[PDB]
């Protein structure tokens, strides 16, 4: 059986990506470019923080200095922290505070692989604190993903080879993580963007202990 569950945190365990959106409507709204909405939000969608950034600053053809530029990231990036304040347990998407009951009962390791740099403190707002048995660090990581770092990470801080775990992703970038550090991809979403070659479930309702076991012992 498998020993370990490598958890990625937005989209598996709660979703960010609307704080984020809200974080950067603000800084427009602010600095007066108009067309910051939902829809331009998709371009935003696992892009880095200068990357989309940029693209807000292109709407309005605006040119800025380094330190212009690295002033206004960290004024999304303090709306962004503000605004997380209020994340509850509540927050919990569905079915995953029992999978990490019956995971921890049954003595298999669980491990963040995020690269929030808020996931310890995200963690603590939701009270999920008790059961993680590490969190890998993502500034201590070379690359992110879809390298496998941060998964090689998670797995060896809980005393595990990747190949003894199952990883829990929302994105093709996380997946192909998953498959090259070794182990397990299972996720959620659709085969559109994640590929048609892993196991996926439609929400995390369907992450159960039940369902893990089954899809490692079919593999
Ligand atoms: F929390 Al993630 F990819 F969604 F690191
Ligand atoms: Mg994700």
């Amino acid at each position: 059986m498998f020993k370990a569950v490598l958890f990625d945190l937005d989209g598996v365990i709660t979703d960010t990506a609307e704080y984020h959106f809200r974080a950067w409507k603000a800084l427009a709204e602010e600095i007066g470019i108009n067309g910051v909405d939902r829809q331009f939000n998709e371009q935003l969608k696992g892009v880095s923080r200068e990357d989309s950034l940029q693209k807000i600053l292109d709407l309005a053809d605006k040119k800025v200095s380094a330190e212009e530029f690295k002033e206004l990231a960290k004024r999304k990036n303090d709306n962004y922290v503000k605004m997380i304040q209020d994340v509850s347990p509540a927050d919990v998407y569905p079915g995953i505070l029992q999978l990490l009951k019956d995971l921890r009962s049954n003595k298999i390791k669980i491990a963040l692989a995020s690269a929030s740099k808020n996931g310890p403190f995200l963690l603590e707002r939701m009270n999920l604190t008790g059961y993680f048995d590490a969190i890998a660090d993502p500034a201590e990581v070379a690359a992110s993903k879809p390298a496998p770092d941060i998964f090689i990470a998670a797995a060896h801080a809980v005393g595990v080879a990747p190949s003894e775990s199952i990883g829990l992703e929302d994105s093709q970038a996380g997946i192909q993580a998953i498959k090259d550090s070794g182990a397990l991809p299972i996720g959620v979403g659709r085969p559109e963007d994640l590929g048609d070659d892993i196991v996926i479930v439609p929400d995390t309702s369907h992450y159960t202990l039940e369902f893990l076991k089954e899809v490692w012992l079919q593999k």
